[PDB]
Order: structure tokens, then C-alpha cells, then sequence
């Protein structure tokens, strides 16, 4: 019983991370096979960092101006390539440690744990989401660029973020690790406001049916609802519309639980129209959106 | 910027969980040098876990009784030997992957990363204190025993945690790498209540100064406190009460904001007093204490 904002164990990440140095800027690379993958921005300086010519900038740079270190071990950068915000650092040497590995777009909505690096060492790891509004809310300050996002299935480490940069309302943004953006983000030095953030409501049942099961229950009412009632309370909370796919991810808690999605729906309504009233749920005053039916699966049967 | 319920990198830890299994019992087991600590009661039976006589028990077993398995090799037991409540299970070798290591006894209020494990194999990992009344809120199920919480001081594990049983409230106990339990628990299936549960209130304070460091400011108001005034509040709202040693350890966090430590009291006192008016700080609805003052400097500046 119990139930925690669980991370990966980062383990398998770890022997991935490295640090990378052109010219004066250092920030965290993933050696994976013989690549090492970085942010582009560690081409950059300060008077650059406006607005980054980034195709003029690496016309400059060599495979000498990359210098990537593991622990206390160079690796030698026999390639390098631009693939939209990332740079593919070829070095002569496999990492040992390369484990069971995809890249993955993950949708918004969907968890995964950053492992926080400064340097390519580790300073620890916690569970996020890809907002809604495709960003995550983090811990990052400078240097903690390319530190990675990531789920693992058995063996295989999915890698679904890499971290590029903070906005000035201190929200996180990055890349999947062909360094496209999530979202409409550019690694520009420029004000880029994030769209409305919306709560992820099919996370928030997988929550209430993860409550549930852990013995806390006070918010079950003797109401129903329907999608479509639901949904017009969803858009006043500026709550994700709730479709019959989400109410699907749910029919695993549903079942278990015996408590019908829409019964759960109708519990999420009331919570949401009278609030808390100074009660919790799992330790939370709030309605914890950051964990999703399949994550909910895992630590409630102990998936490894 | 941002601030997160972060956990140790928990790859060092990892490379040291085993499976134990004695009898039908399986749980996890801790390999450091050519040593394997588990929790004593994998040699128990159902019939037996009422009042478990460990010594009488333990007399029926044979170091080839002690099935140990790390991912698919076994390991060779040439002895056993039972420490308080743990048992040591001398193995033929030494765990090439055992970190620098030692066995620490934390104090309540102070934190930990627990990397939860089933069958020898980590699950996830998340951030925990040892309650005022030497509880843990954990996420561990049946098979989660012989999991264990740590430290990392640069290249140092420090374990503090060996996860043993859960009360019939859904709260952890456990022991320290010698065996003997935080608090008055007793490894038995008897209903054990836990004493009263304080707010570790140097954890909130260090957790305002954080909220502040990122921004979240709106909790900073035109009072002071005394360490009696303040007190008298922590008392009606079971907090732990402040001491001068709790506001010399706030000194770093106090210097860097320039507020005071009885300035932020004040700041908590009110927030105690008129709860947070349906605001949040670090996305949070109540008053975080599972970050200690250690805990916000290393994040704050990103110590690895
Ligand atoms: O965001 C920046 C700088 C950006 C990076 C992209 C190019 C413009 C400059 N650094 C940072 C700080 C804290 C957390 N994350 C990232
Ligand atoms: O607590 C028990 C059984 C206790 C263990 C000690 C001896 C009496 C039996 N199992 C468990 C379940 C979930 C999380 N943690 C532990």
C-alpha cells in the first residue's frame, strides 16, 4: 500500500550521460552505441544566444571543438551532424553501458523521468509530465541542459526528452532526441509565452482509482455523470475534454475497483465544483494530474 | 529554476539488489562485498508470522536453504548470521558493483531515496522522510521487503533504510542496515499504532525558502516571530517545535534570501493560522516538510 510520485530507477541512464564543451559552454551529452546526443545551444555564446544562426555557427566548429568527456575518460569526435535542435557527436568508441534503447515522441498528457545532470554527472531523478501545453514543470538551472526524459519497459529505455530550455516564467521546454521542440518552442534567447495549461483529467481518475485503492475514499459521492455533462465542468476547471478513449485506459482501475468511470467522473465534478474542503487525497491538497492510468497499473501491482 | 520531490541517482543501489528466497518466501536482498543483508522474516511461514520465534527459526536453516539470485546467476551462501532483525548472508563473492558505501542511522525529519524492488528487481524510485514518529509513507507491496532507502555523497552511499513491514494503516517501518527498527516496531503480524505524526517544521521552513529562491513569494508578509511565540502555534498545529540548531542549519537559505529565519516563521505561523486561501507553493496546496534544509541547497545550486 502507499502510493508515490515514482521515477524510473535511472540506473540504466546514467551510463548514458557524458558532458560536452565547445568553446566556453559545458552541458550534458547521451552516449548511446557511438553518438553522443546534445542540445545545438552548446555551440553557442552569450552574443549568439538572440538569435543562433545555427547552420553559420557549426560551419565553424570541428570534431577537435567538441570535447566529450565520460567521468574521467575523452572521447574522440570522429563525426558531427545537425539534426534539427540536437547535435550528433560520432566518437570512435560504442558506450559499453548503451542498454535496450528507442526514441519516442510521447503525447502530451503522458509521464516519464528526468534524470537532472550537471557536468554529465547525475545530481537525481523525478517523475514529470508533458504538459498539455508541451512543457514540463522541472528542476534545471544552467548546465542541466541535455539531461534526458525517459520510461523503461523491462529493458528498454524509451528516451522521450531532452532538456534545451527554461522560459521566463520558469517553465521547462526540449526535444524529443531528433530534437524537434515539443510545442511551439525555439532554442532562441526570446520572451516565449506558453499557451493555457489544461488539467490531463484521464490522470487525474487513474489518481482517484489509485486513492481509492489505497484505502482513501471520502470523495466517493452517490452521484453519476456523463461525458458530455462531464466535459462542460472540464472546460469552466480548463480540465482536457474526457473522450471514450480515455474512459478505455481506465477500464483496467475501473475493473479492479468496481467503480464505474463515469461514477469516478462524477466524484472528479464534485471535487472540482467544492474543492477539498482542508481534506487530502494520497498526501495532496490539490488534484495530482502527473500520473496516468498505465503508470497507476505498474506501482499498484509492482511492475518491474 | 523549478523545484521537485527529487531522489538520488539510484544506479549504484541497483547493482546491488539481489532476490532472497527461503522456504516459499521471496523478498530482497542488499549485496555489498560478499555480504547480501535481507530482512529476517524471509524464513518465516504464515503460520509462523504472529509471533515469529527468529532464533528457533533460524536453527532449521542451512546456508543452502538461503536462495540467492542476482538478474540469473546464483550466488554460493557459506554462511548466515542474524543481526537484530536482518540477515547476513555471507556469499562466496564479492559484488563487483558494490559503491563506496556505509551504514547510517538517520534522525527523524531527515530525508531519503528509496528505490523500491520486487524479486530483486527495482520498479522505481522516489524522495521520503523518516516521520517525527520513525514512519515512512512509502509505496511497497508484498515482495517490496529488503528494499532499502540511502544517501549519495558524491561517490559515498549512505544506507539508512531496509524496508521490513506495513502497519494496518498503510504506513512503513523498517530497520537500518544493522537491523534495528526506526521506532518501537517489532517484525510480528500484531497491530502496532503509530505515535503521533509531527510536521518536521525546519523541513517547511527550508521548503519556504526554496518556494521564495523560485519565485513563489506570495506566503512573505510585514511580521516577525520568537522561537516561543512560533512555537506555541507549532504545538496547536503538531509541528515539531523550532530550535536554535533548526534556525543554525537555515543559516545558508536565510543568507542567500536575506529573510530572516523568525521572519519566515512568521510567514509560516500566518499560513498555519489562515491555511493558503486556495493558492499553491511549488505547486503544492499544503505545507511540504519532506525536504530538508541539505535538500534545497544541494537542488537550489545542483550538487551531483
Ligand atoms: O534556457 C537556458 C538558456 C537558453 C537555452 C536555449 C538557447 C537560448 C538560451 N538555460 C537554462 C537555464 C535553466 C534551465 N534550463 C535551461
Ligand atoms: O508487512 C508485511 C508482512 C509482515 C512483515 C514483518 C513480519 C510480519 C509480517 N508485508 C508488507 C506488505 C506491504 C509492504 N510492506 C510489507
Amino acid at each position: 500500500s502507499g502510493f508515490r510520485k515514482m521515477a524510473f530507477p535511472s540506473g540504466k541512464v546514467e551510463g548514458c550521460m557524458v558532458q560536452v564543451t565547445c568553446g566556453t559552454t559545458t552541458l550534458n551529452g547521451l552516449w548511446l552505441d557511438d553518438v553522443v546526443y546534445c542540445p545545438r545551444h552548446v555551440i553557442c555564446t552569450s552574443e549568439d544566444m538572440l538569435n543562433p544562426n545555427y547552420e553559420d555557427l557549426l560551419i565553424r566548429k570541428s570534431n577537435h571543438n567538441f570535447l566529450v568527456q565520460a567521468g574521467n575518460v575523452q572521447l574522440r569526435v570522429i563525426g558531427h551532424s545537425m539534426q534539427n535542435c540536437v547535435l550528433k557527436l560520432k566518437v570512435d568508441t560504442a558506450n559499453p553501458k548503451t542498454p535496450k534503447y528507442k526514441f519516442v515522441r510521447i503525447q502530451p498528457g503522458q509521464t516519464f523521468s528526468v534524470l537532472a545532470c550537471y557536468n554529465g554527472s547525475p545530481s537525481g531523478v523525478y517523475q514529470c509530465a508533458m504538459r498539455p501545453n508541451f512543457t514540463i514543470k522541472g528542476s534545471f538551472l544552467n548546465g542541466s541542459c541535455g539531461s534526458v526524459g525517459f520510461n523503461i519497459d523491462y529493458d528498454c529505455v524509451s528516451f522521450c526528452y531532452m532538456h534545451h530550455m527554461e522560459l521566463p516564467t520558469g517553465v521547462h521546454a526540449g526535444t524529443d532526441l531528433e530534437g524537434n521542440f515539443y510545442g511551439p518552442f525555439v532554442d532562441r534567447q526570446t520572451a516565449q509565452a506558453a499557451g493555457t495549461d489544461t488539467t490531463i483529467t484521464v490522470n487525474v481518475l487513474a489518481w482517484l482509482y489509485a486513492a481509492v485503492i489505497n484505502g482513501d475514499r471520502w470523495f466517493l459521492n452517490r452521484f453519476t455523470t456523463t461525458l458530455n455533462d462531464f466535459n462542460l465542468v472540464a472546460m469552466k476547471y480548463n480540465y482536457e475534454p474526457l473522450t471514450q478513449d480515455h474512459v478505455d485506459i481506465l477500464g483496467p482501475l475501473s475493473a479492479q475497483t468496481g467503480i464505474a468511470v463515469l461514477d469516478m467522473c462524477a466524484s472528479l465534478k464534485e471535487l472540482l465544483q467544492n474543492g477539498m474542503n482542508g481534506r487530502t487525497i494520497l498526501g495532496s491538497a490539490l488534484l495530482e494530474d502527473e500520473f496516468t492510468p498505465f503508470d497507476v497499473v505498474r506501482q499498484c501491482s509492482g511492475v518491474t
